[PDB]
């Protein structure tokens, strides 16, 4: 069983890379493989690291431009190093079972809407599980709303999307059948 | 010389019906299952496609166990040509008997009994009591209904992947046989 | 009076932990005990804890394959530990004057077919109620009318099982008579 | 790794059965290789029942008096049928790089002291492990700690034997160090 983390590449406020160690912990916890976007920076080094520290099985897919900037994690139990962007986000879907999203920037958003589009057109049943358990994306999920109710989105995309506050209830929306 | 006697199979299969295409399948079965040197366990009727499956069995010279509760023995449906006849008290008493003898398990087309012995043996495999091997054999879709319905309770979680690959399905004896057949 | 309820070990569709909790909750209404499959988890939890919540007796029956797994509601007014699938279902059909069926899978279905050939071949007359808000069972029930049509199945064991699509037909229908 | 597990062989207390499964299945988890008494009942079928559930392989070591009395476990993955209680004791020792004690009766603590006189007088270096959670033994340790404080036992036995209140640092002491 396969978990790909969608999270910060950028900052390193105590805050986040604790809940990032905190999910990459619980990941190897389960005894479940890890999937990231294979960086060492910010959140993305703090869940791939807290695996590897918890027994767990880690699979980085990173473009190749990432790796010539010194961004990737060479300590990865498979690093699968890809041309572009679009190959990283297929293989990384391909390869997991359900998705949880962290607080991030831009590369977080592309990460989450990619799967969101997906999941609601019906291409796939995996989980995808937004943890914010501080309000980073209060602003986002209230602007949505507002979309909801000028028919821009349906209620049924919006159900697509499980919201959780804590680590122990993205497990459990992740978890296996 | 090819071991005998070393295998036993249970089939679970109808009681009522007497379509030829049932018949066909279930003779194939039983006249496949002596013709490895397996011995046959049976729910112990003459009729339908379990009278088919034994009659087979015997006539290729096989060795057939009918396990039947005294409640379809009042229903006149016991095949007193079984080489072991037994009759038990219950229903529960009926598939331990037939399971604890049984090293596999095919499933053929059948009704609520068949569906019971289906169940009962699905879930004691997936919850590990076992590893024998489950297969259903569907030539005609007999049960695509069940297996479509059962795809959408996999869908919403009801049923897990690792249950879902618990029931070999084939289409055809010779599979049948080999999915059972001792490692 | 007792009445077992069999239901959903795995998933926590909210829709499902409320049919199973309106459920236990009634049964405790009536001053009736429960029976069931002892866990914790999923609808089997919530029928049980919200029996015990609403001051109803609960009995638990559980194979030891269950208890090592840690799936025993320790909770339960009495826990029965058997050995063995067949002794659970035996004892909790022998405690029981009538039987519920809530949404399930593959252990539930095991229990419905079980007590259904129990009750077409006469060895009892208890109520086996299929209780389906939602059309959970439509695609079973549809294609058993299809084996009824061809000969698979009698117009006799058809009629042992009630379906309702509700919690106050259900107890009705499980009421002594 | 081959890890013997020394535990009860009668009473079906929940948490025994619990602990034991917890241990078989931690075993398992690291590819080693579960030695036992060969029961199936209490926490020695607990044990070895979670160890396969887990794909772990078994090794029952069961003396033909008690497989006589129906207590063999059908599902040892090799079941070794010996002439004599120490024919048995000879064999779990022999197979084994590290033993574990759970609470038990005379027959563990028969496997105990058997263990631990060999590991004291220097015959072996193996681990010797007592994994005891709720204090099943404070009782004989209390009263081991009065013939240290009397000269019947030396510091270097009650060294020998170490003692722990889970199974991960259980496992810790039996590893390959
Ligand atoms: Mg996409
Ligand atoms: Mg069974
Ligand atoms: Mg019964
Ligand atoms: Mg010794």
């Amino acid at each position: 069983w396969t978990v790909a983390v969608y999270c910060a590449a950028s900052p390193t406020h105590a805050e986040l890379l604790e809940l990032a160690a905190e999910v990459g912990a619980a990941i190897a916890g389960r005894g479940w493989t890890l999937v990231w976007g294979g960086g060492h920076v910010s959140a993305m080094g703090a869940v791939a690291s807290a695996a590897r520290a918890c027994g767990g099985w880690t699979v980085g897919v990173i473009p190749k431009m990432l790796v010539y900037r010194e961004l990737a994690d060479h300590d990865a139990d498979e690093l699968i190093v890809t041309d572009t962007m679009w190959e990283r986000k297929q293989i990384m879907e391909d390869r997991s079972d359900a998705f949880i999203v962290l607080p991030g920037g831009v590369g977080t958003l592309d990460e989450l809407f990619d799967a969101w589009t997906d999941g609601y057109l019906g291409t796939h049943d995996k989980p995808i599980v937004m943890v914010d358990p501080w309000g980073h994306f209060d602003g986002l999920r209230a602007w949505l709303n507002g979309l909801l109710d000028t028919g821009y989105v349906s209620p049924t995309a919006m159900e697509r999307l499980v919201v959780v506050d804590n680590v122990k209830d993205a497990l459990r929306a992740c978890a296996p059948s």
